């Protein structure tokens, strides 16, 4: 149910060399200079990869684009960080550049003023003490399926994930719209503005650095949690709908029992059709955040220096869509 590409060793080496050159010439991935240049530098990537990315983005069916075979040397990478705060390590640096180059072929990268301190390239790794939370640094508790940043109209079109290491083969989960099982009445209701979707816990002050917790953009998050506006779960074409839902942060509109039944049914059908994608070391996935929800299976964290670790990036097809929320400015979204 996804589109897959495997780099030849020569293609993988060339992409890696390009990323290393970028890491040599630019101070950081999230600086204005590399943010502007990366999409044009990405034109230098191996042609067969550029062809795959251009065409697979235009296919109607895939839930994700997956690129296999980027080499990662665990000795050069170093230990998995204890927290995302300290995760911009020299060993991970070139792979962060690599992810952004790949992302530049699909759209405009951006971050949130209220998530991981406004970073564009973010980290997914288990944090000691946070095993049973609702954020991506969880482990022992499964990360429930979700549209990334479901609460926001400016949420990503694609979510990029690059596996730095995943020694125990922990699966990312995915599901599309269960169109084979949704009856027309239920479908009709899911297309109506009868649902509430609150921001997830990654946007809370407690999950950002103490220095950031006075930022005005947390006000907007509070407003969205306290007074969510009713929206639709499904949009667009009835035979191939786009999806906006989060299994732990969605609810029906107040007292709307038909909407509740529709969401209840959708939960069961998504639970039933959820499938696994294992991102091995060096694998990159770009998840279609309109066609699919995603999550991550429960796993026992190691905390020994070799935990599963991904770099992540949010991608939009059009940054100008979010101008009302430009905060840091165009590339870091948030509102009062
Ligand atoms: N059903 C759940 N858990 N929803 C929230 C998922 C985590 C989202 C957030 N971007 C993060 O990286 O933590």
């Amino acid at each position: 149910p996804w589109s897959e590409f495997r780099l030849t060793p020569a293609e993988a080496a060339a992409a890696a060399a390009l990323a290393a050159r970028c890491a040599q010439r630019y101070d950081e991935t999230d600086g204005p200079e590399f943010l502007l240049d990366a999409p044009v530098i990405a034109h230098e990537l191996p042609r067969r990869l550029r062809t795959f990315m251009a065409r697979a983005r235009l296919d109607a069916w895939p839930h994700a684009l997956v690129v296999r075979g980027n080499p990662v040397d665990d000795a050069a990478l170093g230990s998995t960080p204890v927290h995302w705060r300290t995760a911009r390590t020299p060993g991970s640096r070139p792979l962060s550049f690599l992810l952004m180059l790949y992302a530049g072929l699909l759209g405009d990268v951006f971050g949130w003023a209220t998530q991981q301190d406004g970073r564009v390239v973010t980290d997914v790794l288990p944090i000691k003490g946070g095993e049973h939370t609702l954020v991506s640094s969880s482990s022992r508790q499964e990360l429930g399926w979700h549209t990334e940043d479901a609460f926001s109209p400016y949420r990503a079109d694609y979510v990029g994930l690059l596996s730095l290491r995943n020694p125990d083969g922990v699966a990312t989960t995915l599901a599309g719209v269960p169109l084979d099982d949704l009856d027309e009445r239920t479908l009709d209701v899911l297309f109506q503005e009868r649902f509430l979707i609150r921001p997830d816990d990654s946007h809370l002050q407690v999950n950002n650095s103490t220095a950031q917790q006075g930022r005005v953009e947390f006000e907007g998050i509070a407003q969205a949690a306290d007074r969510p506006e009713p929206v639709a779960i499904l949009t667009g074409h009835r035979a191939a709908p786009h999806l906006r839902v989060d299994g732990d942060f969605s609810a029906p509109a107040e007292g709307d029992e038909e909407a509740a039944a529709a969401l209840g049914t959708l939960r069961k059908l998504i639970d039933a059709s959820l499938y696994e994608l294992v991102l091995d070391q060096g694998d990159v996935a770009f998840i279609d955040n309109r066609r699919a929800v995603h999550g991550r299976r429960a796993f026992q964290p190691r905390y020994d220096g070799r935990d599963r670790w991904l770099k992540r990036i949010n991608i939009t097809r059009d940054l100008h869509r979010s101008r009302k929320a430009w905060a840091g400015d165009s590339r870091v979204l948030g509102q009062r």
